[PDB]
């Protein structure tokens, strides 16, 4: 089993006990640690924060302490958008420039691989031609990594991708069967199914549908997303089930209607640390004072409300349920977005350090002996 965990290079800018610093990295929490994010400059891999090269060395310090650990560098993310990917994949020359830069950059900073997090080919401004050009990029990288391993005698660089769960984005961007031949593993973003962009409450990461859901809505859940990626050609051993250590929040139209599916007027109030209306870290929601928590019966996940605020999130119990599910489906492991949204320092939830991610590690039987 794998436990793939994302580090984010902006968590260092949160205040107080939410600030995530190198001391908070645990070398043996996860099997694979992915650094979010690199960017791109003139079609070449590049840093995004002023101290990334300091932090890259902190990553190498971890592998000295746990020589089993693998690290990858992720490129892209939601905020990065699509234009630089579109421009880089537009020609074979530009892809070659990128691929060559990536191999050199990863080797220079001792990363074990690259995670592609373009959000997303064929959507978010990216033209339809990018579906096939993304396929080509994936093959170009895989083949170049194989070639470099042959010539250098070094351990072959890994290639993964973070991929969407919803059919609209999957069918606009992803030739699943083709890219599955070339990706070492597939980090399924099995979250962000619902959120404050919608005018009724719904859960960030439900395992199954609610009975009131039909049509396309009936596929906006983890099980449907997993089955989608499997049936479209991803080997189970390569599919890594993403898990969110955050929730998505709404302002209710009325504090007297707190249903799943109740009317909402917009994003929930920003959290005191994460300062982003519409999401909350687990450590912002886990001991919420004077709130009312319950479970969505068929979806196997909790929600909580207080006055006109409503949040769908994941807890220890839902993470256990989801690991039992991934094991039943024979998947390759779990992925988690993100280290810094769990209660990484044990400051809030009275559950110790990394209560959610340690749950994943325990349920996957990955606790160091």
């Amino acid at each position: 089993a794998k436990l793939v965990c994302y580090f984010t290079n902006w968590a260092q800018y949160r205040q107080g006990e939410a600030r995530f610093l190198p001391k908070d990295l645990d070398p043996s929490l996860c099997t694979h640690l992915i650094y979010a994010f690199a960017g791109m400059t003139n079609h070449q891999l590049s840093t995004t924060e002023w101290n990334d090269e300091t932090l890259y060395q902190e990553f190498n310090g971890l592998k000295k302490m746990n020589p089993k650990l693998k690290t990858l560098l992720a490129i892209g993310g939601w905020n990065f958008g699509t234009q630089k990917f579109t421009d880089m994949v537009a020609t074979a020359n530009n892809r070659q420039t990128f691929v060559n830069s990536a191999i050199r950059f990863l080797r220079k900073y001792s990363f074990d691989g690259l995670d592609l997090d373009w959000e997303y080919p064929g959507s978010q401004g990216s033209p339809a031609v990018d579906k096939e050009r993304f396929t080509t990029l994936v093959q170009d990288l895989a083949n170049a990594f194989q070639q470099e391993a042959q010539t250098s005698g070094k351990e072959r660089l890994l290639l993964s991708a973070a991929v969407p769960a919803g059919q609209t984005y999957v069918d606009a961007g992803y030739e699943v069967d083709k890219i599955a031949q070339n990706l070492d593993f597939v980090n399924l973003m099995a979250y962000d199914f619902h959120g404050s962009w919608e005018k009724v409450t719904g859960h960030n990461s439900p395992l199954y549908k609610r009975q009131e859901e039909s049509g396309a809505a009936a596929s906006l859940n983890v099980d449907a997303a997993v089955q989608q990626w499997l049936q479209k050609g991803t080997p189970a051993s390569k599919l890594i089930l993403g898990m969110p250590t955050y929730g998505r929040s709404f302002t209710l139209a009325s504090s007297s209607d707190t249903r799943v599916g109740a009317p909402a007027t917009g994003s929930g109030t920003p959290g005191p640390f994460t300062k982003e209306g519409g999401m909350l870290a687990y450590y912002e929601v886990c001991s919420w004072k004077g709130a009312t928590k319950q479970r969505i019966q068929d979806q196997k996940v909790p929600y909580i409300f207080r006055d006109n605020q409503w949040v769908g999130f994941d807890d220890v119990e839902s993470f256990k349920t989801k690991v039992s599910y991934l094991k039943q489906k024979g998947l390759g492991g779990a992925m988690v977005w993100a280290l810094d949204l769990d209660d990484f320092a044990g400051f809030s939830c009275n559950q110790g350090r990394y209560p959610l991610i340690q749950t994943l590690r325990q349920e996957l039987s990955l606790v160091p002996r």
